[PDB]
């Protein structure tokens, strides 16, 4: 199957697959059953920001999600990613809805990865930023229901005339493979930021957004809708 | 055919296609017959650096090539690239040899492109750096004879046991399409740097190296070896 | 006196010192009497963006100022800055009001300077970004009436209870001297962006905002209020 | 006194102040008696690289020091720096010799600091790189014996006709204060890299190099030579 590392912004508690009984941010290593979670209160209709970082010396994957006005939730997990991920990966954003629904709108996304050696100059590095998305982006792979709208936003799941739809799944991956580690590298690091808008006319919302790193040929698994966030074929 | 903008480092004068009678750097817009050239004295066996820049407000494409110890050659040409290039391009390095030959070795390559709007934050941007090349690079498209060697260098044309070979052509393109202009952008700019080593056991060398920007599906044209630098099918 | 290179956003025509009879953007080299201008229509109360760039190979200083919704004005001037500016400079923003007045509010400011040599790695470089300004910024030199407000904006000229005041002048300089050229550099370049809000309850407004580069010990000249934008002691 | 956080490259074991009995890298929080150390074998006469990173979500300060050819040593320490350091700091490099001596030569130094908020755009950020040092650097504060030489290197301690001298101490601080945290910031991070050459004609060498972060008005304490690395007035 795919090899997935993800940070989920999980807006609906599914306690049979080990979610806590509240909305949460989580770090997922090869499974939907998060290795670490923290309570996170979703603000329906407000723009939030997530920042994710990792460095191979520290071996600590951390994420923080915040809204304007002081509310922030952080989660970290110690793991050596060189022994989880393959050498070449693609990075992406995924989201889903199920019975309950929400917009999963991405307003901006930046990512940096560096492979360092014996110099201030990196052996290899990549940095991209999108603060607006093109109508027909040649540098993104859009999967499932993902599309860009006339406002320049990335809509990971279906929205019709301003209302989000049930049972939708979509992902966007950056087109270039990322060289996330190398046997000569002394340090490898990456940092990602994205801003998002989760909104729904309903009080009950689902299912969430995830930032993920996968094998380069990753596609949406069959049966990964709803609680599996378009990332996993099952809940093991 | 392809749409090509290139900066050539031309090591062999072919005066029937309009080269000056000396080695030179040139700016090529859709033709091998450079729109602007400057004399450039190749230092066989030394590492040189090229820096190339363009900004859509200034509308001036400039290049400088230098060797350690003070020797530098610059060339510029005023042109509106929005009316030459398509919206999406790939960027790359090309080189060739013919009857005369040289190594066309690339030691490092960096590129930045930005599309700016009404903020310090770019609408879109891309930056990559390679100070070493991987043995099997998933983020480069290698065409023709191009390969990476065990030292981590990019060899655009064939070298066997340390000697360069005649009648070789090769190119390397960065894998991701680059969004080089957009109808909403207020400014688009790009900057590229690469370092190279042209060496040959012979006093007479050929044919040169070019940095180029092309339509995304660009491939080596038939008959583009030698003086056409792997860029053009003919000398019109 | 000081040595000043500036890009002015001039909101009030003073035709006795050679302004055109309309609002304009201008490039100023050691004098208020701009070497190049372009018509610019100020949108009272809207946030605008300016982008300024220079590269020592191209020898073209360019600026563009734009507002959301497609309105943009550009100006360029060819000049070798190595023969105008000293080796070490400070960079800054200046503004003034006179009989007529406006807010001269800076919302964000970014600057990059690079001195390049024979590598992808710069010999020296500096990049700073402010998207918010601190209440007591230790990394800015504030001169005259300049202050930061409780919203995190930089107010270059006096505002009292939301109204701008007449006969005010203020500047902000970045604290570190910038090494803008070096006798070993093959290329020197800089790029600056800032966003601003010029607003006034009056239909008639003055005097403008300038981005400037000066000798490191530059201070506001006596008598530089109003039309001289806090940059020059006289109109020669 | 000063408030110092430092990463030491300690080339001489002083076991009365708690050094291990071997050369080591260490993380120092307000004291020379390192909170964490790792064995590090100095290669006399070879160029090494150090990389240091911290992020306020992860709260893990990490350092790695490496030489070409695969030899690397890493150390990390978990600490909340917001509760150690003041809001504004200067960053710097320090070194010393005592009875035993070595060159403490810095060949390059890069530093980045970011204060992040609710956007891909940083609230504030600073990045500088030096791959060569100017003869009279206006953007560094040189303290004690520190000087730049005709090769463009930074010599933190005295060298005469290619030989290092005993009982020398010197530091270099970047001129601009760095805004290392802010009460509105969601994340603060910094990353530093430098390359160095420790060489001596003697088999026994001392005392080491440190990267440090201090209160902005930090000066070399009296009696901080030798084992105290120019950082502390005593060994408490
Ligand atoms: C009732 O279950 C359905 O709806 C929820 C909420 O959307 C999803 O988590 C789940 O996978 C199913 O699709
Ligand atoms: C003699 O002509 C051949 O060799 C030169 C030098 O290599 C090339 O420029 C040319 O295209 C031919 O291949
Ligand atoms: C009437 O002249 C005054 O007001 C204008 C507009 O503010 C300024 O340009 C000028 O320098 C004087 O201060
Ligand atoms: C013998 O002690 C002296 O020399 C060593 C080695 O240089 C230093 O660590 C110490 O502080 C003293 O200066
Ligand atoms: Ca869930
Ligand atoms: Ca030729
Ligand atoms: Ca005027
Ligand atoms: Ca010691
Ligand atoms: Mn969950
Ligand atoms: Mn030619
Ligand atoms: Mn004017
Ligand atoms: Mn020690």
């Amino acid at each position: 199957a795919d090899t997935i590392v993800a940070v989920e912004l999980d807006t609906y508690p599914n306690t049979d697959i080990g979610d806590p009984s509240y909305q949460h941010i989580g770090i997922n290593i090869k499974s939907i059953r998060s290795k670490a979670t923290t309570r996170w209160d979703v603000q329906n209709g407000k723009v939030g920001t997530a920042h994710i970082s990792y460095n191979s010396v520290a071996k600590r994957l951390s994420a923080v999600v915040s809204y304007p006005g002081g509310s922030s939730a952080t989660v970290s997990y110690d793991v050596d990613l060189n022994n989880i991920l393959p050498e070449w990966v693609r990075v992406g954003l995924s989201a889903s809805t199920g019975l309950y629904k929400e917009t999963n709108t991405i307003l901006s996304w930046s990512f940096t990865s560096k492979l360092k050696s014996n110099s201030t100059a990196d052996a290899q590095s990549l940095h991209f930023t999108f603060n607006q998305f093109s109508q027909s982006p040649k540098d993104l792979i859009l999967q499932g229901d993902a599309s860009t709208d006339s406002d320049g936003n990335l809509q990971l799941t279906r929205v019709s005339n301003g209302s989000p739809q049930s049972d939708s799944v979509g992902r966007a991956l950056y087109y270039a493979p990322v060289h996330i580690w190398d046997k000569s590298a002394v340090v490898a690091s990456f940092d990602a930021t994205f801003t998002f808008l989760i909104k729904s006319p309903d009080r009950e919302i689902a299912d969430g957004i995830a930032f993920f790193i996968a094998n380069t040929d990753s596609s949406i698994p069959h049966g990964s809708g709803g609680r599996l966030l378009g990332l996993f074929p099952d809940a093991n």
